[PDB]
């Protein structure tokens, strides 16, 4: 009775996601004046979110609904490969757009002419180059495969796919994927986070008769109760064995997808976009 209740929510998260990509993507490339130098980032997280959607969301859907991997072997590894890349591209890109916000505020007179056109390709190629080394790389080679006995089967079998990592793989994975960019994130938030109340406290002293916490802590509460349960039980499962189950792992992974659908509607707000979604409806 219950069979088509997950489906319709699945297929709305997938369209959200969709049409959230698609219209930030084609805004960007429509219209010039939101052209600049900071926008590749953005456009390269739209793209990342946008391949995600596509690609990962459907198939992983589909196979939870029916409870069988009906597609052949082949296209597991490529599905899993897919994901692994999608979520460590989106992570780097959002380290670098905070770096770049970083940058800009610190240390001014410098930022116009320390960056360019040339060197944001360069960085997102590199940033991208990257993530792919640790996601086609191992997954397509038979490497991380599991020593003991389970899911041996399941490697053998074609009708089974399920997720079974060493223990060394996955905490690579997860320092080269989530804690640095979290570390460098509050560093670099808690810098500006000063440098603005400082800048405050000058204008009250100067003129004598928070937006910028409030705009903080909603991109920092929304990427840490997205994205920190996950690679938290992710850590320790592998550690020990039994001390987790396959549903509330699964259903972390699931709610850690929903970040995707959120960046566009949290990194745009500016009245430029605003008249560029206006000027389509
Ligand atoms: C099946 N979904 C996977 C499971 C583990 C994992 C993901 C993404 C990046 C990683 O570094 C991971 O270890 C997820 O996309």
């Amino acid at each position: 009775v219950w069979v088509v209740g997950m489906g319709i929510v699945m297929s709305l998260i997938v369209l959200a996601i969709v049409f959230g990509n698609v219209l930030v993507i084609t805004a960007i490339a429509k219209f010039e004046r939101l052209q600049t130098v900071t926008n590749y980032f953005i456009t390269s997280l739209a793209c990342a979110d946008l391949v995600m959607g596509l690609a990962v969301v459907p198939f992983g859907a589909a196979h939870i609904l029916t409870k069988t991997w009906t597609f052949g072997n082949f296209w597991c590894e490529f599905w899993t490969s897919i994901d692994v890349l999608c979520v460590t591209a989106s992570i780097e890109t959002l380290c670098v757009i905070a770096v770049d916000r970083y940058f800009a505020i610190t240390s001014p007179f410098k930022y116009q002419s320390l960056l360019t056109k040339n060197k944001a390709r360069v960085i997102i190629l590199m940033v991208w180059i990257v993530s792919g080394l640790t996601s086609f790389l191992p997954i397509q080679m038979h490497w991380y495969r599991a020593t003991h006995q389970e899911a041996i089967n399941c490697y053998a079998e074609e009708t089974c796919c399920d997720f079974f990592t060493n223990q060394a793989y996955a905490i690579a994975s997860s320092i080269v994927s989530f804690y640095v960019p979290l570390v460098i994130m509050v560093f670099v938030y808690s810098r500006v986070f000063q440098e603005a109340k400082r800048q405050l406290q000058k204008i009250d002293k100067s003129e004598g008769r928070h937006k910028a916490l409030k705009t903080l802590g909603i991109i920092m509460g929304t990427f840490t109760l997205c994205w920190l349960p996950f690679f938290i039980v992710n850590i320790v499962h592998v550690i020990q064995d039994n001390l987790i189950r396959k549903e509330v792992y699964i259903l972390l992974n699931w709610i850690g997808y929903v970040n995707s659908g959120f960046n566009p509607l949290i990194y745009c707000r500016s009245p430029d976009f605003r008249i560029a979604f206006q000027e389509l409806l």
